[PDB]
Formats: structure tokens, sequence, C-alpha cells
């Protein structure tokens, strides 16, 4: 161990990678991994038309200096080589093709030191205060003579390839662009043993793509108020109750992360919380849970579609269910004949009998969500009866409100009808949603009384997110936030090992949802009006791992 | 200027102060201020029995050392003095009387260098490893000689007084014990110009009293990861929604605080978030609001009763309301005969006509909370009707589920009867409340669709905290958490001046709720079964200044 080269000289790789078109060997049969995001360039330019937010990220990472921490680094640098050499700048390193593709109005890059890798050009051509090298070591030298903050390797592929071959990068600042384009040059396969992810940012939309910012790190083979903090923590616990449940190392990869800003962590951190701090309880099913009470999650629907990526999820079933609710239906068979088996178990002879609904036809689920959304307060008879004009059509009511009185605080869709609870195959989990409108934008809160975190909550997030889009569109509004409130939040005992596996997986930038813009009424949507674009995801998990 | 002594040598005071018996007057109109907490001792001993949480705090602060921080402290002290440069310990200083009040088995205070101020006793009178000094100057000299972390002045009042009078105290660690005792010695009057509060802790219960810990400050007359933080922060805007009608100094006291752990800040932080980032909107009245969507507050009912202290609130009205709900009443005249006017505006002829309830008698509020709690589904006729065994008695049901199925996820009381909204004098604000039972403890979530932060939310927190206590007591449980979910959370425009004021007030430790333990059925409570103890509060505010 010689104190490392790129740790002394602060040498970093900053890149942007899209998905690569290897059409047409399937689409539904795809095994995703980190290597998915790979495409650097195509025929002398970037694969994409623009991408402004990654441009603005690049700008701030490569032009940010901290004057204070510099002395700590200047003292560190001169000590190693034995040497001595207005405002402070960063050193950006690039190749020739890379350098000559940028416009002359934007050359050289403002407030940086612009080194170039080329076995061709000499200094005479650039009369400017810009440097040239010609070998792998010539940079190491040129940094020693210069006063800088950090060193950023800008590519392209060959430049990147050989900076990682000779192990001269400590950290990789990596934008994942969640879309496909034609590419002929690729970022290299990042080796597993060498580099590991340490931070993952929030998810964003810039110019019709989602994207996220991750960071890889290299791996081995005044002060009174800081005391005031320790004082306020005098009574804090020295160990948690679930230590007959959890080993130190179950969450190695989850805990190895420094910044977890991906909105999926809002879901994973709740599961972590329950597994660590939750309460051992029985329940109706007999399986037993770890439970806690009261959480809030928020998803920014303007930036992404919150479909979980740490496991595989399918949407057709939940969209069929949503459209069946909107119709006012309670007929389990309509769903069964489309091969959506969400309500199957809830409609059997055995099940209906355990509910003492002895006189109810198989798959007649009684006055559940659909019925309450369209006919609240009407007498339920059977699934085939004519209910047209009977009871309060909440759905129509909330839509008229959202259009005609947006500032109303009464825009609520409720399924918890106390009168009818006992006639329902089972009482509703999603008690209600409340809508909110400001500046042409719709947000939705959904209160959920009971939440199976391993199995149900992933579908529930997606479903009310879709529903929020549907409502917004048919009201001439843009979707804003979906806010999910959790009552009894539980992890079922038979889900533990599966969640230990899931929680150690690193989220992918989220997909998006496209709706047919022609649909102007809630009643008019059909299954093919829905498209999930750019769904990148880990492999499926069977939530109890044997059946 | 040659720096302050207290700063070189790190001299802090630490005390615990209770409230003092000033009897034979009648505590119906009491003024509270910082000087409310001033009682130090009685008859040469502590005014209270134990208060072990304060003792644990006192020990933790006075014995806490940071080795890594000393090397700098050493440098500074030796710089100030022209000098060169077992385990590290703090110095503790006490008066003679204070030293003699300490039990033998605890003398000298463990892991601390002990120092005594005394003229009557000399070194030869002490068996113990202690320093005797006869003048304050001599501590300064001694501190220059010793290796130590920090220096804490422990009392009594005479020591405290002269340290403050000679201006040698740089922070005061102050425990406010929220109960009244007989005292003969008092901590000195702290001057607002010389010291101000900079931190405020959580509220707790120890030995049948609430307490908290505040910090006064002296006023005048891998470091790698921190760049990654700035990089993830690239996309953070310059300004806020309204950043000129909100002046810098509107919240100067509020923003002057480093640690705001007092649970009353869950409420004041919400107002603040709405005042700075809220949305400008109209509402059903002409007044207008700043609004946001979706918050959660959590109050630990085992540690305190969260009655807002930053202004004056009374509970007689809201307890009657609650008792009126529980009885299933919809008759406005009942609350007016007890001089409670909460529902008066909503029961008037003009108000009822404007709701199109022309055939409704004045103060017949229709099928509101009470009716829904005891008769969900029944046909409302008039407020005088007999509704026995009509509808679903939700209240008996949830009491039954708490007692016999505590692990149920269906323990929910719903006021939002969609069928009835139009017949109610006005739709409900408190939509639902869901209960949770674990280890003999009851928690409660209330979902509020519409939240008047200036005027409604403070009482609502109280109502539902009281309600949680009542339900827990009749079910043989102990209250745990009240969890409050806010939907449309709004600050009215006419409340802005008075909330700018309220938010610069610093909270006092919360009071406690006492229910008569003999009450065993939810229907048996009466006004006199409720006592609020030790309510310490700032002056009453009028939320609008047009009435
Ligand atoms: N996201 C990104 O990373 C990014 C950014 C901009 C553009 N691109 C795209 O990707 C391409 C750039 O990547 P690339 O790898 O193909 O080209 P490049 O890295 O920009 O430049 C390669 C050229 O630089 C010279 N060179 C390479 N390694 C060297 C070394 N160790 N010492 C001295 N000279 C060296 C070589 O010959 P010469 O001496 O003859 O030049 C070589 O032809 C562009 O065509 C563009 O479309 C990608
Ligand atoms: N609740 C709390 O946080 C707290 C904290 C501290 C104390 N207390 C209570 O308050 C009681 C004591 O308070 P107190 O004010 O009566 O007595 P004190 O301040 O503990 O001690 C005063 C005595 O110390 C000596 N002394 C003080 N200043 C001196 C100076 N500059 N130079 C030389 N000698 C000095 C004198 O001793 P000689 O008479 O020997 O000359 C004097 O009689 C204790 O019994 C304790 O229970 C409570
Ligand atoms: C910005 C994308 C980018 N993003 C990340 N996370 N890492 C990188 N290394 C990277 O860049 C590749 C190396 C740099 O390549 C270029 C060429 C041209 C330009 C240009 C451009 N195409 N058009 C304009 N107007 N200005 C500029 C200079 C402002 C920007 C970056
Ligand atoms: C603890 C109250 C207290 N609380 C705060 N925030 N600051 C103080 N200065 C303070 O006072 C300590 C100095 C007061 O002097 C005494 C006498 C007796 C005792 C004693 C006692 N009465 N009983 C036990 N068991 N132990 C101890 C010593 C551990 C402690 C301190
Ligand atoms: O959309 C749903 C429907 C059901 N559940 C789960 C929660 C409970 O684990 C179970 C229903 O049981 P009760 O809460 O009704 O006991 O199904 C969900 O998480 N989401
Ligand atoms: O217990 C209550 C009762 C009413 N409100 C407030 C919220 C609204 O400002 C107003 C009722 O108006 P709508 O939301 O129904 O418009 O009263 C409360 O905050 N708490």
């Amino acid at each position: 161990m010689m104190e490392q080269v790129c740790d002394v000289f602060d040498i970093y790789a900053i890149c942007a990678c899209c998905k690569v078109e290897s059409k047409n060997e399937g689409k539904k049969n795809e095994v995703f991994n980190n290597y998915t995001f790979r495409g650097l360039g195509n025929k002398g330019v970037l694969p994409w038309k623009c991408i402004s937010l990654d441009m603005k990220y690049f700008r701030a990472v490569t032009t940010y200096v901290n004057e204070s921490k510099y002395e700590k680094l200047k003292y560190k640098r001169c000590k190693y080589l034995n040497k001595e050499t207005k405002k402070l700048q960063n050193v950006v390193v690039m190749g020739r093709t890379n350098w000559e593709s940028i416009p002359k109005k934007f050359k050289p890059l403002s407030n940086r030191i612009n080194v170039i890798l080329s076995r061709t050009l000499k200094k005479e051509d650039f009369d400017e205060d810009v440097y040239i090298i010609n070998k792998v070591e010539d940079l190491i030298v040129l940094l020693g003579k210069l006063n800088y903050y950090k060193c950023f390797i800008l590519g392209g592929s060959v430049v990147y390839q050989e900076f990682l071959e000779k192990k001269l990068i400590k950290k990789i600042y990596f934008t994942r662009i969640n879309s496909t384009y034609e590419c002929d040059v690729f970022f290299p396969e990042i080796n597993e043993n060498e580099y590991q992810i340490i931070s993952v940012s929030d998810v964003y939309t810039s110019n019709n793509t989602t994207l996220d910012f991750i960071i890889y790190k290299k791996t081995n083979n005044d002060d009174e108020e800081e005391d005031d903090f320790v004082y306020f923590n005098f009574n804090k616990e020295k160990e948690e109750k679930n230590k007959n449940s959890i080993h130190p190392n179950d969450f190695q990869i989850y805990n190895s992360l420094k910044y977890k800003y991906h909105p999926e962590y809002q879901y994973l951190n709740i599961i972590y919380d329950i597994m660590m701090n939750g309460n051992k309880q029985s329940d109706r099913t007999g399986v037993g849970v770890l439970s806690k009470f009261g959480y809030i999650m928020k998803f920014d629907l303007s930036q992404y579609f919150p479909l979980l990526t740490t496991k595989k999820l399918f949407l057709r079933g939940i969209i069929e269910e949503l459209l069946w609710f909107i119709r006012g239906e309670t007929n389990g068979n309509t769903l069964l004949n489309k091969n959506v088996r969400i309500w199957e178990a809830n409609g059997t002879r055995e099940f209906l009998d355990n509910r003492k609904l002895f006189h109810r036809e198989v798959n007649d689920l009684g006055p559940i969500y659909g019925f309450q959304w369209r006919h609240f307060g009407a007498e339920y008879t059977n699934m085939y009866d004519n209910y047209e004009n009977k009871g309060v059509d909440q759905l129509k009511n909330i839509i008229n409100l959202i259009k005609n009185d947006p500032t109303s605080r009464r825009i609520l869709l409720c399924a918890w009808n106390v009168k009818d609870l006992d006639q329902m195959a089972l009482p509703p989990c999603h008690i209600l949603c409340q809508f909110y409108v400001f500046d042409g934008k719709l947000s939705c809160i959904m209160y959920q009384r009971s939440c199976d975190l391993g199995l149900g909550v992933p579908f529930n997030i997606a479903s009310y997110s879709i529903f929020t889009h549907m409502i917004a569109q048919v009201c001439n509004l843009q979707p804003a936030q979906f806010i999910h409130v959790l009552g009894n939040a539980h992890v079922y005992n038979n889900h533990i090992d599966s969640l230990k596996i899931q929680l150690n997986r690193i989220p992918y930038p989220f997909p998006t949802l496209k709706l047919n813009p022609d649909i102007k009424n809630i009643e008019d949507f059909t299954i093919s009006d829905f498209t999930i674009q750019n769904y990148v995801h880990h492999e499926k998990i069977s939530m109890d791992m044997a059946a």
C-alpha cells in the first residue's frame, strides 16, 4: 500500500449513460443490472438531443470548489512529491474527439483547467491558457505543478477505459439516463469487486426522460453545539427490542449507503423501521406480523411513476381492477374472465361462509369499493341488480368539485361505509382519498387503514398513482403528489427473508406512465390507454419463498 | 480585545428549577414568564424527592468528555496564558452548603474533579480528594493548572448568583421542573439582554412531574462526503413562494434557536412551513388562506398532555363537546345551557337556511359526529327523537374490539357519512380515528380533512388527546401516541400577524391530564372527572384583530 495516486490527486470520473438499443431480441424477457446503463455516444455527438438537468449537474460538480478544505489538500499534495508551486479551479480531463465536438463559443469550459489526451496535437494550435498531455503519466506530472481543487475525467470511452484499467479513479459520478437511443460507444463494464455504489440521488424528469445520479467508490480486498447534541440524546436507547429478530449483517448493502435519496427508500425505510422497531403481534390470518402505526409517504408524480424497481411488478391486473371500480361493479367474475385473480380468494364459497354471507353467490363481493364510489347509501341486493341513479355517486361528485370548485376542502372519495361493512366480502383497506388543486395541479391523499408492506403496498402505491393521473387528465390538470398515509403498517412473518433480500437491492431510476390524451371522461378509459415506459427492475421475488 | 474568561476555560452553569408556592391568592389569573422556574432548594436540601431523569441528565452532562476536542482546548488556554504546549475529566464547582447537602456515598462526585468554595472550612477539614478555594479568582488560577475538559458550576444560589454577577457563565444548562414546591432558595433573575435561550428539549415525565431542559447562551453588549452533499443539492432554488411579505425579522427569535425538540414545534414548524412555502388560495369563505397538503404530528401521551403553551387555551368547552358527542346528541341547546358556544354560529336560522335546511329547528345540527358515532345508517328525523338501537353504534363496537380483539386492524370510528353530509349543519372535519393496541398501550390516529391552523388545530389536538385517554382508561390500557394527520392544512390570512407573534414565543413544559380512575364505562364521564395540572402558558392571543 502506497497512499493512493487518485486519492492524493483527487481523480474522479464523471459520465452520463443511457440504455442501448439491441433490438429486437424481446422486451418482456429482460434481465436488468448496473451494466444496463452503458451508452456514451453515437457518431460524434451524445446519443440524446439535449438533457438540461444533467448538463446543470455536470456544470456544478466540475465548477465547485471549497476554498477552506484546499489548504488541507495542498499540504497533503506537496508532502507526497516534495515540491512547491485569483480564484481556485478544478481540473477537467478529456480526449481529443471529446474536445473537438464542443462549440467554439463554449470552449474552453468556464472556470476549469482543461487538460486533453491526444498523441497528435501540439500547444501552438491553442493560443489560450489551455494545456495538452500525451500519456497516462503526463497528467500526474501536470497536476503536481498546478494549483487546483479536484480532477474530473470527462471521457469518452477510451479515456474512461484506461483510467479504470490502471486504477486511477477513486469515485465515479454516474448519471443514469432512463431511455433508449442508438449508440456505438459504451462506458466500460464496471467491475463488482473494485467499485460499489455508495449514494443514489432523487429521481427527475428532464426533457422526456427520467434519470438519477449515483456515485461509485473504490474498495479494498462551533464545537459546543456538537456537545449540546450529545446532551439532548442522554435518554436514548442503547439497543432496540427486535434483536432476537435481526443479525448485524442482514442489511449490509442497505446500511453501506451514505445518501439514499431515491423515493423508493421512502418505502424501504418504512420496512427497515418495522423490522428493527416493530411490534410482535398476532393478526386475523394467524401468520403474525411485525407492526407499527402511522407513516406518510409522498411521491412526486410530475417527476416519475413510483413503480417499485427492487422487485418485478406487473400492472394489467391492478388497472383492470381500477376500471372495474369506476364501472360501479361488484361482480368477481368480470375480473376472473380477464385472468385478474386479485379478488378470487375473497369470493369463494368457503370465504363468503366465514363472513356469514351464507346467501351470497360465489364472487358476489357485496357493496365494496365500486359500489360505494358510485352508489353510497343504496340498498345492496346482488351483483346483477340495476343500481343506475341509486345512492350517492361520489366519483361524479369529486370530479364536478375538482373542475368547478378547486379550492373546496370537501373533495373526498370514501369507501368506508359503516352501514355496509358486514355485507362486504371484506371491509376496505383504502379508506379514502382526498384531492387538492393549486396552480393547475392535482394532488391526492390516500388513507390506508391496513397495509401489507411485503405484498399489498407496492400495488397500492401504483394503483392510486394511476388513479391520480386519470382524475387529473379528465379535469384538465397536471398530476402533482400522491400522498400515502399508512395506518396499521405491517410486515408478515413469512415475508422477512424476502424483505432481507429486497432491502439490500439498489433502486433503478423510475419508469413513467403514459395515458391516451384523447380520453376526456373517467368512464371512457380502457386497458390499452395505459403504457408503462422505461420500466427497469430487479428480478422477481416470491414473497413467501417455497410456494 | 483580550477574550472572555468563561470562553477560555469553558465555564457553564447547570441547575434544576421548580415553581414556587405563592399561596393565599387564587391561581385563576396567573402571569407566567422565565422567572416562573426559579426554585432551587428548601431547608438546605432539594425541594423534591428524586426526579431521576434530571439526575441522569446532570450526570451525563457533567461527566461527558471529548478527547479529540481537548487538543484544541489545551492550545487555546495556553495561548491565553502565554504558555507552551488518568482519563480526561470535567471540573465541577460547588458551594459549601451544596457540598454538605450531598450524601456521603456520593462524595466526591464520581469521574469529576471536585472544587468547593468556602471561607469557614479549610483543606485539613476534608478527608476527600477535593480542591478547596476561598475566592472565585482562585478557581481561575486553578483552572490554568489543571488538565480538564469543561467546568460546571453546580450551585447553590449564592455560588450561582456571584458567578452570574461577576459574569463568568457562558452557557446555563437549565432544567425546568413543571411542578410547585416549598422553597427558601432561588436561582437568580436571568436578564434577557445578557442571556437568551438557544435550545429547548423534548418534554418528559419523571416521578409524577413533566420537565424539560433548556440552554441559555451568553449574548454580547472522512470529510470527503460533504462535497457529495453539495452535488446532490445542485437543483435547489434561490427563493421561497412569498419572501418579501415575510420579512427576515418576522421570525428572528424562532430562527435564533439551534435545537427545537419540544413537541410543540411539530405544530409551530407546520405554520412556519405554510407561511414560507404555502399556497395562495381562496376558500369557501372570502378570507383566503395559505395552504399545504398532508402532514403528520405525533404526541407521546405517556410523557405529557400536548396543550399548546405558546398561547392560552381552556378545555371546559371541548370536554363538554366530547361528552355531548359520546351521548349521541345533535341538540345545540345542550352546549349553550353550559355556556359553550362552539356550535352556536352553525345552529342559527340564517346559517341553517343558507344550507337549505328550511325545515330544521334552530340549533338542530342534524346527523353530525354524535349521531354517527352511535347511529350510523339510521334515518335522522329531529334532535328530540329516540334513536335507541337504530343504526350502527360505532363507539360500542370500537370499545368492544379494543377489549376482545386488540390486534384487529379494523378498529376505526368514521364520522364521514356520505349519505348524510347534506343534512348535517356542516360536513365533519375530523373524518376518522383509528386505534392500535400493543403491550397494554393504546395509540390513536385522527385524520383531519380541513385544518384551521390558527384556531382549530390547537383545540383538535386537545380533544383527541383527551379522547385517547378516555378510551384507554375504559379499556384498561395506558395511552401511548396521539397521531394527527392533516389534509388541507391552512393558515387563514387574518391570522398571520398573530401567528408571527406566537411563533417567536418559546414553549414551556407541557401539563398533564388527570382522569378520575373510578370511571369504567365511556358513558360515565362528567366535566368534573377531568383535571389539567401544571398548565404554564404565554398570554392569550386574539387570532383575528377585527373582533
Ligand atoms: N458521455 C460521454 O462520456 C461523452 C461525452 C462527449 C462525447 N461522447 C461521445 O463519445 C465519443 C468520445 O469517446 P471516444 O473514446 O470514442 O473518443 P475520445 O476518448 O474523446 O478520444 C479518443 C482519441 O483520443 C486519443 N487518445 C485516447 N487515449 C489516449 C491516451 N492515453 N494518450 C493520448 N491520446 C489518447 C486517440 O487519438 P488522437 O490522438 O488521434 O485523438 C483517440 O482517437 C465521441 O465521438 C462522442 O460522440 C461521449
Ligand atoms: N436544584 C438545584 O439545581 C440546586 C443546585 C444547587 C444547590 N441546591 C440547593 O441549595 C442549597 C445550597 O444553596 P446556598 O446558596 O444556601 O449555599 P451554597 O451557594 O451551596 O454555598 C454557600 C456557601 O459556600 C461558601 N461560599 C460561597 N461563595 C463563596 C466565595 N466566593 N468565597 C468563599 N466561600 C464561598 C460560603 O461558605 P462558608 O459559610 O463556609 O464560608 C457559603 O456559606 C443546597 O443545600 C441544595 O440542596 C439546589
Ligand atoms: C454534459 C454531459 C455529461 N454528463 C455527465 N454526468 N458527465 C459527463 N462527463 C458529461 O459530459 C461528457 C463530456 C463533456 O462533453 C460535452 C460536450 C459538449 C457540451 C456542450 C454542448 N453539447 N452544447 C453546448 N451548447 N455547450 C456545451 C458545453 C457546456 C457539453 C459537454
Ligand atoms: C441533581 C439536581 C441538579 N440538576 C441539574 N440540572 N443541575 C444541578 N446543579 C443539580 O444539582 C446538582 C448539585 C446539587 O447537589 C446535590 C446534592 C445531592 C445529590 C445526590 C442526592 N441527593 N442523592 C443521590 N442519590 N445522589 C446525589 C448525587 C448525584 C446530588 C447533587
Ligand atoms: O389493497 C390491499 C388490500 C389488503 N391488504 C392487506 C392488509 C391486511 O394484511 C389484509 C387485510 O386484512 P385486515 O386488515 O382486513 O385484517 O390485506 C393490503 O395491504 N392492501
Ligand atoms: O374542529 C374543527 C372544525 C372546523 N375546522 C375548520 C377548518 C376550516 O377552516 C373550517 C371548515 O370549513 P370547510 O373545510 O368545511 O370548508 O373550519 C377545524 O380546523 N377544526
